[PDB]
């Protein structure tokens, strides 16, 4: 059992100067105690849009399809409210027969721009998956931009190397963060 | 048994005027006779780069990782030459235990900018997968751009709707074409 070290390495796609401004947030929100058989990763994405524009999309637990790829549909309860412990049923585009991943909302902090979720049923390739996404505003000489950080911890299935699990989860997260950027930059450029 | 009708519908992300310039090419290269239990799709991507810049990337059968997502590695023979009937072994990022998809190069026409491949082993979700990619130059008042068209035909696995198979294959193709655009536009803007 160890503690992750995401707060001591510059995540790809981030400047060292950006990283050093984010160190405390990475320690607070993007650290995990990991056991053997588990792996963890931290991904970053710079977005040329204001923080609240990005957050408004990131915080919509009931509409992951807005920025995530491979979502066929997302269903929530009839009296769903955006509250910790609530769940969503996501239908992922797998090439396999129709199914659903049940996901639990773990964190929602509208003041600090933190959210996170856990996969609690369905996707057997990501058993014990848990992620946290945070949104951060930057300013330099009157210019503003945003950085989104997303980390996860996950169990490595029996009969898989860590390096294959990480490579799948990283690719999904990185692609989703790219879509988040395009979606919110379009919104920023247009609105 | 029917003939696909990709040449009579405007593919998403294409203007009707672009489509009507491409009708003959869609009929020649992006038509398939499909049997029940099979589905087919045509995808388009506009790229702001010259045709040969895009083609140089599209034609590299031995380096699909340059524009495709989820590729861990690609291996070809020791005396591999870029010739029809040649194969490549691609390791796809599945979240599942390491494996390989064997893919056959079906077409290569450097004069008409046509290529295509078939999956001939591995990916059981895409049995009988076959695609064709063509690259087309456009000009308007001295401005030039490119359009890439990619179609496939594939068997729908037992225990799957067509709509789930198509949605997976379409998402993969569309995402790959997006990467192709970014890769080649970067190359065009920079070089
Ligand atoms: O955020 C998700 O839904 C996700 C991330 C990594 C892998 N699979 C799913
Ligand atoms: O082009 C590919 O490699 C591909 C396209 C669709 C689905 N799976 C793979």
């Amino acid at each position: 059992s160890t503690i992750t070290t995401h707060h001591l390495t510059v995540p790809p796609g981030l400047t060292p100067e950006e990283f050093q401004e984010l160190s405390s947030s990475i320690a607070e929100f993007h650290s995990y105690r990991i056991n053997p058989g588990q792996c963890s990763s931290l991904l970053a994405q710079r977005i040329h849009a204001p923080v609240e524009t990005v957050w408004t999309v990131v915080r919509r637990f009931d509409k992951p399809q807005t920025y995530k790829h491979f979502i066929k549909s997302c269903s929530v309860g009839e009296d769903f409210r955006m509250t910790v412990g609530s769940t969503r049923d996501v239908t992922v585009i797998s090439g396999l027969p129709a199914a659903t991943s049940t996901e639990r909302l773990d964190i929602l902090d509208d003041d600090r721009h933190v959210t996170g979720f856990s996969i609690i049923g369905g996707e057997h390739r990501l058993r014990n998956y848990r992620s946290v996404t945070t949104v951060h505003g930057f300013e330099r000489d009157g210019e503003i931009w945003t950085v989104v950080l997303e980390s996860y911890v996950v169990d490595v299935p029996e009969g898989n190397t860590e390096e294959d699990t990480r490579l799948f989860a990283d690719t999904v997260v990185k692609l989703n963060l790219q879509k988040l950027a395009s979606v919110t930059e379009t919104l920023a450029r247009e609105a």
